[PDB]
């Protein structure tokens, strides 16, 4: 287990059908640049993460990912990390949590 | 020397007179929460940072800080890191850089 | 007869049944409501003349009929206009349109 | 004589001389301009009737005279209104007002 918290405002969320299951989350370009400088997530360490703790509106939601599926996608200038979400969660409850 | 990059959108900037010198930068509450979970900056490690690399609009600007002055301020729910900026930079040139 | 007013989506708080279902009502944001108050763009006397809201966003437009007899001002300094949506539209298709 | 229109600050791109000096001109953002186009709120035929913009933000308001004979549409899909500010105001005091 390795958990990283990421504020929701830094993620582009892909919901199946726009309203269904959360399929994947992609880091925004600016936050990705920042992480590159800091080595916060790297191509070499990305698959160590098993949980994303999504932060927003003073609330937090831990979501397991499929670590074998985590990848960098182009780009922007540099590639951005993408996580495939394993814990089932749908858009309605996600919106309810974060308000 | 220890440098940390932080995207501008996560900082509340205090400009002397609103237009003059950058005096200090305060992390936003949500990013502060995220950093708390990750231990990215902590009360124990904050004074190790000598440079902030401010990221925005695909651009980057390194600014030295006064490490002895870096502190947590309340709050929000938890305290937030504050850096006092040593490198002189005024609002006009900062705006020019970041556009 | 018909009276249509366009409002940019960013000026609306949208209420979706169950967060993902039918669009039930939209409420103007506080800043925009104050602007409309100074301009008399929408007023207590005229709000019920509006039969259609043309929602604008991302260079796209979606006309939606309202129930004019349900249009009301609600408490926020300034009360704000609320419209009850008559044209059936769900969150998925709305997100599809506007992206 | 006088004709005054309120516009929420978030719908304006403000041009400050030297980024920190006098406010020279404001241009409507693209989304708001498209809305105003559908509503005929401001039009090529009427734009030069406006003598004062009432800038709205953070529950506050600031009236600024314009040079009506300088008000023009510029290329962005849709051309957008631009006003040249006559009332002298600088970035510091403007930021002070609105915070």
């Amino acid at each position: 287990m390795k958990e990283i918290a990421i504020q929701e405002k830094d993620l582009t969320l892909q919901w199946r059908g726009n309203t269904g299951k959360l399929v994947k989350v992609r880091l925004k370009n600016t936050r990705a640049m920042e992480m590159w400088y800091n080595k916060q997530i790297t191509e070499e360490n990305i698959q160590e993460i098993t949980t994303l703790n999504i932060i927003k509106n003073g609330k937090s939601l831990a979501l397991e990912v499929y670590p074998e599926k985590s990848i960098y996608v182009k780009p922007g200038r540099i590639n951005v990390p993408v996580f495939f979400i394993k814990t089932p969660i749908n858009r309605g409850v996600f919106e309810e949590i974060f308000g």
